[PDB]
């Protein structure tokens, strides 16, 4: 309810986040959600929110993004707030503990956050069995609808990057619906570099070649997750290895290195990426210029800024067949789903589309 999005809204998250600092207070979300103990939210997914995409059925386009549940321990809960679709990572093949702390920061003041997470991760293994334990449930729950996503990662110490993904693509690939070749983290030193020409299409051929090792239920659709911060020589490349080697889709954005004039929260100069209302139209563009460049062809997952039915319906409109969500969460709580899921919804009706996959790449056909 409004009511229901209100309370959470100004009372209980803005209570709980001056008692919790960020990091704290994600890990207690992640092991509360983890309980399920709530039940599952009240809005009722309509025909109009389905899109078919990846191969698999999508009952509503409306994800949470990597970087909350880091190794796969609050799934089913994820689900039971509503989101479509679920995306966990990323994952590192060996474990490892991340940068020093404090490595969170929230602005207020901007609706964004800052973080210098550096890949803190319970590694393959541990993510493995846990994903075993619940593998035949996730295989209903994806045949009705609700399908998972896998974002790999490297180790900091690792000395050849194309060996560590996959490593990935052989443990986790058998478990996922897709595979995120995420190359676009700012806080591991020389990540971004995979994302040039020559050092991608080794990379991504390398993960291609893995997957389509996999028996046939067993393998996950390939997609790669870029930066914000890409010069435009990047973009016409990255676009080009794509469609050479038939990547099956792109994730656009991970986190801005850049801070845009304006900001006011006293931590705008922290390192880290930044996240929320300052990167939401970066995103939408970057998504634009995606789609052009791939001529419609490949399919877009768009994230960042999103927190209302309008900011998820301009990424679609500029490419985007699904969206994510993060940081909105953190500052609004559960009721933010169903509240994107509901304005979306009643926008579509007022602009004159059938459903989702109607608005798709619109503004590029007027
Ligand atoms: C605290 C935090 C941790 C994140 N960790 C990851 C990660 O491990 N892998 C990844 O691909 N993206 C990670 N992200 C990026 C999000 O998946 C998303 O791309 C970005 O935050 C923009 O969406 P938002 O504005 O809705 O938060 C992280 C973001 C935040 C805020
Ligand atoms: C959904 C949610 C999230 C959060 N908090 C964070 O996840 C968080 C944060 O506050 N800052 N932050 C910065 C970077 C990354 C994450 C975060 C909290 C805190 C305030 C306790 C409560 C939540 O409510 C729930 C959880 C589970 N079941 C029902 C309701
Ligand atoms: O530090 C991380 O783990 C991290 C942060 C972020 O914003 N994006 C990402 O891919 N990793």
């Amino acid at each position: 309810a409004t009511g229901d999005e209100r309370f959470y809204a100004e009372h209980l998250m803005p209570t709980l986040q001056g008692l919790l600092d960020p990091e704290s207070a994600h890990r207690l979300a992640v092991r509360f959600t983890s309980l399920g103990l709530l039940p599952r939210a009240r809005f009722q997914d309509s025909d109009m929110l389905e899109v078919r995409v990846l191969g698999h059925k999508f009952r509503n386009p409306v994800g949470i993004a990597a970087g909350f549940d880091k190794h796969g321990e609050a799934v089913d809960g994820l689900y039971k707030m509503g989101f479509g679709f679920v995306e966990i990572g990323s994952v590192t093949p060996k474990p490892q503990e991340g940068n020093p702390r404090p490595r969170v920061f929230r602005l207020p003041e901007d609706q964004a956050v800052i973080n210098r997470y550096g890949f803190n991760s319970h590694g393959l293994s541990v993510v493995e069995h846990r994903l075993r334990a619940r593998q035949q449930k996730q295989a209903k729950l994806t045949e009705d609808g609700l399908p998972l996503g896998v974002n790999l990662g490297k180790n900091k110490t690792s000395v050849d990057a194309a060996e560590d993904y996959a490593e990935g693509v052989r443990v986790l690939g058998p478990l996922a619906d897709y595979l995120v070749v995420n190359v676009s983290s700012p806080n591991t030193a020389g990540l971004r570099s995979l994302q040039g020409k020559a050092e991608l299409r080794r990379l991504l051929t390398k993960v291609l070649q893995e997957r389509d090792g996999l028996r046939r239920v067993h393998r996950p659709a390939v997609l790669v997750k870029i930066a914000p911060d890409l010069t435009s020589q990047d973009k016409e490349d990255i676009a080009s290895v794509v469609k050479e080697l038939g990547i099956d889709g792109l994730i656009v954005t991970n986190t801005t290195v850049s801070r845009p004039a304006g900001l006011q929260g006293a931590l705008r100069s922290e390192t880290g990426g930044l996240s929320g209302k300052p990167l939401r139209d970066l995103s939408t563009q970057t998504i634009r210029e995606m789609y052009a460049l791939t001529q419609g062809r490949v399919p877009i997952i768009g994230v960042g800024g999103v927190s209302s039915g309008q900011d998820a319906l301009e990424k679609i409109r500029a490419g985007a067949s699904l969206v994510q969500l993060y940081t909105a969460l953190t500052f609004w709580g559960p009721p933010v789903v169903g509240k994107v899921k509901r304005e979306l919804e009643a926008l579509l009706k007022e602009q004159g589309f059938g459903g989702v996959t109607d608005a798709i790449g619109a503004d590029h056909r007027r």
